[PDB]
């Protein structure tokens, strides 16, 4: 991989994340870092109106930039959601809505809180020199204490850095096949697949972090976007930068890049036909940073391994390519039962949209075995 801002170590996310700012924008980290006790005191809203409008000139680097899209994007949702008790704000002030919308139009994202921020560049090693395991990692912002946060966010993290070890293996399929190496095909196959169910595993995690009560209940409200929500009908207005009101969707990991990759390495089109599922996964590349939607665009556009599998009558690379269907099918239908458990029961003491969501895809990822 090249400049697509792909790590060999750690995929997708952001190698390393940064996690100061300058001085200048003290009072910017020192909202973010406090947003558990100024949102039950009833002082976040305020100091977000207390605050100056502070230029972004001075966030030099790509990682300053993104830190500070991470911290920007949490004061967000924390001042439009509040408490979480249903009481919104409408109008996003301008003294920080503006430095968040330029902010976000260098970075070609949306200005709300995506998955890039609060998965890819929300994280630390607490101790460097040991390795990039649950217990060696830390989040770098919450919202509320026993909000699952943390859980949550690393333990997707994690599910996101073992597909890094497939995605490596990515240029040796492509190479295989336009040099007609049929056995490094086959190897090269054999290997995602291989990857792909050791990240299984990793979603096992999910369970001993995270609890549904308080996912359900809490975090899922500062996820919310507004979107064809209910409760901000017209969407937001960013104070200063735009007079009409914009919608945009909530956080949604149909923007994490990494299975949308593999979805499109093996030829399985979640994006084909007109269903609302293609329809979501489509709008929701808008939502990924530049660099990796250009890496899925350049996947789309090299010649189909579905359909070179096909042409070949060849049993063994047929299985080597149903291995890695398999194995994406055991994601979703491992996944769609986490959200049984976390959503649907929850919710029953809407979520049925969601289930006919994973469904849908898992539906389509079932259908493009061979055998
Ligand atoms: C409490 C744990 C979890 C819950 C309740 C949950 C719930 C959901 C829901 C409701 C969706 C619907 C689409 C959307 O709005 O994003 C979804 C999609 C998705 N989730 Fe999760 N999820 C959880 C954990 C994870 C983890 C750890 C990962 C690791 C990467 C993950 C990966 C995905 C992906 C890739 C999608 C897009 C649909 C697909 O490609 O199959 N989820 N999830
Ligand atoms: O699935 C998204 C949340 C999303 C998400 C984030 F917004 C941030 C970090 C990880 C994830 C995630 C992982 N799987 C789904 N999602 C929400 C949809 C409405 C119900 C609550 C969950």
């Amino acid at each position: 991989s090249k400049e697509y801002h792909i790590d060999e170590e750690v995929g997708f996310a952001l190698p390393n994340p940064q996690e100061n700012l300058p001085d200048f924008y003290n009072d910017w980290m020192f909202i973010a870092k406090h947003l558990p006790d100024l949102i039950e005191s009833g002082q976040l809203r305020e100091r977000v109106e207390k605050l100056n409008m502070l230029s972004i000139d001075h966030l030099t680097d790509h990682k300053s930039q993104r830190l500070a899209r991470l911290v920007l994007g949490c004061i967000t949702m924390a001042y439009v959601w509040g408490k979480g008790h249903g009481d919104v704000r409408k109008v996003l002030p301008r003294n920080i809505a503006v430095p968040y919308c330029q902010l976000s139009k260098k970075l070609e994202l949306p200005p709300i809180l995506v998955y890039a921020d609060c998965v890819l560049a929300n994280w630390k090693k607490k101790d460097p020199n040991k390795p990039l395991t649950y217990e060696n990692m830390d989040v770098l912002f919450s919202f509320r204490d026993g909000d699952c946060s943390k859980g949550f966010f690393l333990v997707s993290l994690l599910v996101e850095i073992a597909a890094a070890s497939a995605i490596k293996v990515i240029p040796t399929v492509f190479k295989a096949m336009q040099m007609q190496e049929r056995d490094t095909l086959l190897k090269a196959l054999l290997e995602i697949a291989s990857c792909l169910e050791k990240a299984l595993q990793v979603f096992h995690q999910i369970h001993d972090h995270v609890n549904p009560k308080a996912f359900f209940s809490v975090l899922r409200i500062y996820l919310s976007g507004w979107k064809g929500n209910p409760q901000l009908s017209d969407g937001l207005v960013y104070e200063g930068f735009w007079e009409d009101p914009k919608e945009f969707a909530g956080g949604s990991a149909g923007q994490s890049s990494v299975f949308q990759c593999f979805d499109v390495l093996l030829g399985i089109q979640q994006t084909a036909g007109g269903g609302h599922a293609a329809q979501f996964l489509q709008d929701m590349r808008r939502y990924m940073p530049p660099a990796h939607r250009n890496f899925l665009c350049s996947l789309e556009s090299n010649p189909s391994v579905r359909e070179f599998v096909l042409s070949k009558g060849d049993a063994g690379l047929r299985e080597a390519y149903d291995a890695c269907v398999k194995a994406l099918v055991s994601l979703r239908s491992y996944h769609l039962q986490i959200v049984t458990k976390y959503i649907l029961i929850p919710a029953s003491q809407g979520g049925t949209d969601l289930m006919n969501f994973l469904k849908t895809v898992r539906s389509t990822t079932e259908k493009s075995l061979l055998k």
